[PDB]
């Protein structure tokens, strides 16, 4: 018993750059400064933007704000909380059944504003900065206009899809794949985490 380690925090190491006319990767934080600040659950780190990248010790992936929440998957944070500049944030949602988590949004963060526009053209955003088309297909499918392996998808959980005009509609949980390529993915729709809360 006293020799049991605790799982370390989620840690911000980036964000997708969407304010301008080019969406680009930045990275915030190295993989040391990383490693130290998830054992300590302490990042004193500036944060901006809707989009975040996050790291464990283990996996990598991505966050996303909405309506005052960072929102990501299950499968890559667990339990975990979050690093913050106060110490270790607790989950303020878990939802296991929906692949779905959530921490109050970070200071400095911006949100995005659910979509209630109606609309089937989606993008998704990747934790590589590229903006994908994707048709909207059912509550919680959209196809890939261009379908990508599914290495170029991997890592990009937690993304959001957008409509038109930037709402989140939803957040990126699956890629639905045959023979290693992604012609569909899954997505938490933006009403079921707005039920969540
Ligand atoms: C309902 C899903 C779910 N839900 C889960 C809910 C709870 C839970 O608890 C542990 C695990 C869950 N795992 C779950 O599924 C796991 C997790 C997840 C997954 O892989 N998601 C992605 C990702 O990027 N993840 S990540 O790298 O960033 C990781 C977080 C660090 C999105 C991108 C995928 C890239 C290609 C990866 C090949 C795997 C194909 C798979 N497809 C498949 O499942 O498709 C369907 C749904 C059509 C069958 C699939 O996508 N996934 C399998
Ligand atoms: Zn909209």
């Amino acid at each position: 018993m006293a020799s049991m380690k605790k799982k370390g925090s989620v840690v911000i190491v980036g964000r997708i750059n969407l304010s301008g006319d080019t969406a680009y990767a930045q990275q915030t934080r190295g993989e040391e400064g990383c490693q130290e600040t998830s054992q300590t659950g302490r990042d004193k780190n500036q944060v901006e933007g809707e989009v975040q990248i996050v790291s464990t010790a283990t996996q990598t992936f991505l966050a996303t704000s909405i309506n005052g929440v960072l929102w990501t998957v299950y499968h890559g944070a667990g339990t975990r909380t979050i690093a913050s500049p106060k110490g270790p944030v607790t989950q303020m949602y878990t939802n296991v059944d929906k692949d779905l988590v959530g921490w109050q949004a970070p200071q400095g963060s911006r949100s995005l504003t659910p979509c209630t526009c109606g609309s089937s053209d989606l993008y998704l955003v990747t934790r590589h900065a590229d903006v994908i088309p994707v048709r909207r297909r059912g509550d919680s499918r959209g196809s890939l206009l261009s379908p990508r392996p599914i290495s170029y998808l991997k890592g990009s959980s937690g993304g959001p899809l957008l409509c038109p005009a930037g709402h989140a509609v939803g957040i990126f949980r699956a890629a639905v794949s045959t023979r290693g390529v992604a012609k569909a993915v899954d997505f938490i729709p933006v009403e079921s985490l707005e039920t969540t809360m």
